[PDB]
C-alpha cells in the first residue's frame, strides 16, 4: 500500500514530505492514523543532520520522522483497553532485553544502543506518515474526551515527568522540604522557555515550587501572558540574575549558562540536565566550581526519555490544566501547519512554544 | 587554664606548637584528652593559608588545629554509654537549627556557614590541645579495644561512609545491580590513591564491586601489596585507561581528570566528586560532555561529611578490616610523629598515606 | 469575649451548641472565623463518650470539637502568603519536640501524647466557635477560588495521601508494577462505603488502581451514580467476594473483615489499615493466616493523620476533580447543618456521605 | 548417572538414605559435590508431610532434600569467578518469568508457584546428593579461606538479611533513628531462641540495635553463654514482658505470640514476621488490637527468602563475625551427623541449634 509521510535520511539529514510504499503486517494488534503531530529540538535537528546517533531502519533507505504523536486507532484486535476511534500516544522508546529493559524502563537501558530503539529517531519509522502498526502495550489511550488536541504534547511532557521522577528519587539524599514539610518558598529556575521549559515549569508549579524561567532576552508577550497566567516568573538574566535555587532545570545543553547557574545552587541543590546541543561552546569548569558542587552537597542528574507510566502522568496532567486553564493551555499551541508546510523544520518563530502538524 | 596545642590563625596559616590560654567552659559533660590525631590535605590547606572559608572563634585570635581525632575521656557525668577512661571519636560538624541539623544530619546542613561548624575548620577549636570538653551525644565509643590507633581513621572512612550512603540513594533511579541482583562484575573506579582512596576502595570492595584504583603515575611496590591483600587492582590510567566505569569516584578534585573520566562511565552510571582543590585548573566542558551525561542518564554528586551514625559504621568497618588484616590495615599509617613536629603540616614524609601525630 | 462554640467534655461526652469565654490571647498570628466544619465518626464518636484518649486542655472542663475546617482570616501579621479575606485549611495535629515533630511530621509523631496534639481531640480547643487565634505556619491556603465549599473535604482527603505516601514507601520492597511499568489492571478494594472511602476510591484511581469500594450491604443509586462517574466499581461482598487484590484498603476497623480479605491479597500486596473501631469483637487468626501473610511478602501498615503537605496535596486533588466533575464532587456535602443542629452528632442522617456545618 | 542421596516423597513425606538414577541435563555450566548440608524446620516439616505445597520434581517420583548447602566445585566452564575447589553456596529459589524473577528478586515473585521453585522443596532437586550440576550464576563463592563449615549458614542468614532489607525499605515511612542519626537504645526483640533468632539478633547488633531474644521458657547455659558473648539478653517473657519495642521479629508462626508482643511496639515500630506454623492456634484480634496498631503508624511487614545479593552478605557477616568471635560461632553447629543418620529429620538432636550433615 502506497501513503504519504514526512521523512528524512538519518543522519545525512533533510526533510521531504512525499510518498512512499509501506507493506501490510503477517499478525498485527492495531492500525492507526495520525491527528496531530508536535515538533522539538530534535526534529530541527535531525533534518539539519546534526544527530550523530540516529539512522534509518536496517535494509532502507529513509526514515520517517515524528515522535510526538497523537493518533487514533482505526482498527485492533479485541481487548479490555482500546477500540477502534478511541485516541492514543505512542510509545517513542521499545524496550530491548537489558534488565531495565524488561521490566518497562528502557528509558534507563543499561546497554543504549542497539539494545532499545527510538521511534523517528534510531532505527525505526516514526509517526509522520498516513498508516501506523503497533502493539496495545506500545500505546497510551486517553481517556479524557475533553483534551483534544491538547493531547499531542503528551510525549514532551512524560520527558519532564521522568526528570521529576529523578529528582524525587535523588532529592531524599536529605530532607529538601521545610520545616513544615512543604515546598513553599522552594525555587526552582528553567534555563529556557520553550516548550520543554514551559512543561517544566508547569509541573514545578505542580509541586509547590516557586518557579522562574530565564533566557539571554527579554521574551515575546504570549509567553509572557502564558508564564503569567499559571503564576510562573521570567527573568532575562542579563538585566537580573536569580540567585539561591533549589532545583535547577536546564533545557539549552549550553555548558557557561548551566555552570553559571550551578554556581547559583543552594545547599542541597538538584540541577537536572535535559537539553542537548553538541556544538555548544566548552566552558572552563575549575576547581573551586567543583568544590562549590561538594561543599554544597549537590547532585547533577542527567535525564533522558521515559517508562509508559510517566506517559500516563502527562495524560492526567495535561487533563488537570485543562480543565483549570483551558483556554490558555489551548495556547501552549503557537501554530499549526499542514504536512507540506516542511519550512517549519528549519524555521524559528520568535513566540514559538508548541507548533504541531494537524494531519489529514 | 594553660595548655599545650597545635594552633594556626584562620584564614591566614601558619603554625606553632604553644601554650595557650584556654578558659573551662560554662557547661560540659565529658573532659578529655587526645591521644592520636591524623592529618590531610584539609589540615596542610589550612597551614598554608588556602582555604578562604575557615575562620577562628569569636572573640579569640588563633585555631587549634585536628579534626582526625581518637580521644580518651577523663572525666564524664553519669551516663548509660561512655565511663571515664574510654575511648571514643569525636564529632567534626556540629549541628546548628535547620531542618537536616536538628535531626543529626548536620552532614546535609540546608544553610551552610553559619548555621554548621566544624572542629579545627570553622570557628570551633580542633583536637590537638592537652585537654578537650565536650557532650556525650558529640562522642562516638570505639567498642572494639583491639583498634588502638587504627580508630584514629575513624573520620577519614565516615566521609566514605555517607558517600556511599549517597551512592545507595541516587542510583535507586533505575536497577543499577546485574539481573542476579548483585554488583558482581560492576566496575568502580577511583582516581588516586592516598588514604581516602584506600578507604574508598576497601568499601567498595565490601559492597561488591570490582575496584580498580588509577593514578598518572606507578605506585609503590608497599601500596600495590595493600591493594592486592584486598583484592583491590591498580592501573596507570596513561598507560591503561580503564572503560565502562559503573562507580566513579575522584579523589583529586581535578576537573580535567574528572570529566576526562565521566566519558568511559556506562549507562546509569554514578560519579561521586569527593575531592576538592580550589587551585585546580579549568577544564573546558562543552556540548558533547553534556550530552554524553544526559544519554546515558548519569548522575554526578558530590558529597561533604556524615553524620554521627557513619563514624559508627567506620569504626565496625575499620574492625571488620584489622581482623581479616591486620597488617594491610596498620600500613596505612605510615609516621606517627610529636606534636612538637610541626613540620608535618609543611611537607610530606616519604611515603605517606597516613601520618599521625601521637599527643603525650 | 464572649462566643459561640459546639463544645464536649473530653472524655466524658455529650455535645451542645453554646456560649463559652474567650480571652483575646498575647501571642497570635493570625485571627480567623469559621466558615464550613465537617464531620465524621470521630466527631460522634466524642460526643458519645466512646474515645478514652481525648481530654480537654489544660484546666478547663470543656473541649471546642471540630477538627475538618474551612475558616477565612480576619486579622494577619504581615507576611508573604496568607492576607485578611484569605481562605485557609487549618492543621488539626500540632507538632512537639520530637525527631518527627520537630521537622513537621507530627503525623509521625514518635512519642504520641503529650508530644503532639489534635485540635478538636486532645487538648486543643477545635474549630465550631465564632473566634480562632492561630500561627500562619498551621494554616494551608487554598488558592483556587472555584472551590469554596467544597474544600472543606480538605482535612479528610490529606489522611488519604498520608496513607498513599505510606503505601509508596513500603511498595518500595519489590516491583509493584507491571513489566511495563505501569500499574493497569492492578487492583484496589476499599472496604467501606463511606466518604474516607470514597476519599480513597478517588486517589486510587487517579493512581492508576482499578478500585473497587466494597460493603456488606447494597448502596443508593446516589452513591452508586457517584462511584460510577469516577469509574469505580462496587460489590456487597455476602453476594460477591473480591479476589485478588493488590492494594486492601480497610476504613471499617473490624477485625473479621480485615483478615477476610487480607487472604485475598496477591504477593507483594499491601494493606492500609485506617479505620477504627475499639468495640469490633474478636477474629481467631491462625497459624496458617500468618504463614499467608509470610510466604506472599505481604505489609501491612497503620496509618494515622498526616502532614501540611498533604493538605497541598488534598486541595490540588480537589480542585482537580471538582474541575473535571463539578456535580459528584458537590454531592459528597450530603447534609449543610446549623450548629444548634447538635443531632447529627448521634444520628446518621439520611444517605450520609459527608456532613457540614455550615458557619454564621 | 547413579549416586547417593537423600529423598522424600513430596508432599507425603518420608525419608531415606538410598541411591538413585540422576541424569546431567544437556546444558550446565558447573558439577558440584557437597562437603556440609544443614536442616531446619522445612525439611522436618517435608519428611512429616505437613507440607502440601512442596512437591517433586516434574517426571519424578521422588524428591533429593536439602536446602542449605555448602558445595565445592569439581569442574566448572571457564569463568572469572570461580575454578575447580572453589567453596560455594547455591541458590535456593530459582526464578521464573515474573516482573521480579527477571531480575533475580525471585524471592519476591509476584506470581508464587509455579513462577519461581526451591531446591529441595517446589520441584526441583536439593542438596544432599553425590552429584550436583548448576549453572555459575546460581553459585555464590566463598571467598573466605578460614570460614569451613561456617559457611553452610549461609542460606539460613541470607533470609535474615533480606528481612533487613524490607525493614530497611519500610522504617523510610518516618524518620525511625534518634535525632542525634542513631539507632543507640532502638530496642530489638526477637520471639524465639532457635537458629533462625540468633541469625536475627546478630544482624540486630550490627544494625546497632540493644537485642533481646525471648520465649515462654527459660534456656540451656550454652546458648545464654553465646548470648552473652555477643552482647544479647535474653530474658523469659512469662516473668520478664519486654515493653516499648522498635524492631519485633517473630521466629514462632504463633499468633497469640505475635499479637501480644505487637501490642508492646512502639510509634513508628516495626515488626517483622517471618516463622511459620500452620498449626498454631487462632488467637482473638480485636478492634482495639487494630486500633493500637494504626494509632502507632506500626507496620507489620511478611518476609520470605532472599536474593542473591543476600547470599554475599551472610557470608560476609559470617566472615566478620567468626574472625571475632571463633567460639560462639562454632557452637551454633551443634551436631555433624553422617548422611545415613536420617533420624534427624524426625528428633532434634539435644541442645539443637544447627543441625548439618557431614557429607562424605
Ligand atoms: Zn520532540
Ligand atoms: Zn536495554
Ligand atoms: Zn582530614
Ligand atoms: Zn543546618
Ligand atoms: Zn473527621
Ligand atoms: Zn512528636
Ligand atoms: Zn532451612
Ligand atoms: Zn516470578
Amino acid at each position: 500500500s502506497t501513503i504519504n509521510a514526512i521523512v528524512t535520511d538519518a543522519p545525512k539529514g533533510g526533510v521531504k514530505y512525499t510518498k512512499i510504499d509501506m507493506p501490510e503486517p503477517e499478525k498485527y494488534e492495531a492500525k492507526l492514523k495520525p491527528v496531530y503531530i508536535g515538533i522539538c529540538g530534535t526534529d530541527r535537528g535531525e533534518v539539519a543532520g546534526a544527530l550523530s546517533f540516529t539512522y534509518n531502519p536496517e535494509g532502507e533507505n529513509f526514515l520517517v520522522l515524528g515522535h510526538e504523536a497523537l493518533l487514533q486507532v482505526l482498527d485492533v484486535s479485541d481487548n479490555n483497553y482500546i477500540k477502534r476511534g478511541d485516541f492514543v500516544v505512542p510509545l517513542v522508546r521499545r524496550p530491548g532485553k537489558c534488565v531495565n529493559c524488561r521490566i518497562g524502563r528502557q528509558d534507563n537501558c543499561s546497554i543504549g544502543d542497539p539494545d532499545k530503539h527510538e521511534a523517528g529517531i534510531t532505527g525505526l519509522h516514526g509517526f509522520m506518515r498516513d498508516v501506523i502498526y503497533d502493539d496495545i502495550q506500545n500505546l497510551v489511550k486517553v481517556n479524557d474526551p475533553d483534551l483534544g488536541k491538547i493531547a499531542v504534547l503528551t510525549e514532551p511532557l512524560k520527558n519532564v515527568m521522568k526528570a521529576f521522577e529523578v529528582f524525587d528519587v535523588v532529592s531524599k539524599r536529605s530532607i529538601f522540604q521545610n520545616d513544615d514539610s512543604t515546598f513553599i518558598g522552594k525555587k526552582m529556575v528553567v534555563i529556557g522557555s520553550g516548550s520543554e521549559a514551559f512543561l517544566y515549569s508547569f509541573v514545578g508549579k505542580d509541586r509547590g515550587f516557586d518557579v522562574t524561567m530565564v533566557n539571554r532576552h527579554d521574551e515575546t508577550e504570549n509567553k509572557m501572558k502564558m508564564m503569567d497566567d499559571f503564576g510562573v516568573g521570567f527573568s532575562n538574566y542579563l538585566k537580573d540574575m536569580p540567585d539561591k535555587i533549589d532545583l535547577l532545570v536546564d533545557t539549552s545543553g549550553d555548558p557557561s549558562t548551566i555552570f553559571k547557574f550551578v554556581k547559583k545552587v543552594n545547599n542541597n541543590g538538584v540541577v537536572i540536565l535535559f537539553g542537548t546541543n553538541g556544538k555548544a561552546p566548552g566552558y572552563p569548569v575549575n576547581g573551586e566550581d567543583i568544590d562549590y558542587i561538594v561543599e554544597r552537597n549537590i547532585t547533577i542528574a542527567g535525564s533522558v526519555d521515559a517508562a509508559k507510566i510517566h506517559y500516563v502522568q502527562a495524560l492526567d496532567s495535561l487533563s488537570n490544566w485543562y480543565h483549570r486553564h483551558p483556554q490558555t493551555i489551548k495556547d501552549i499551541i503557537t501554530y499549526e501547519a499542514k504536512p507540506e508546510e516542511t519550512n517549519i523544520f528549519f524555521q524559528k518563530p520568535k513566540g514559538e512554544i508548541k507548533t504541531v502538524i494537524k494531519w489529514p
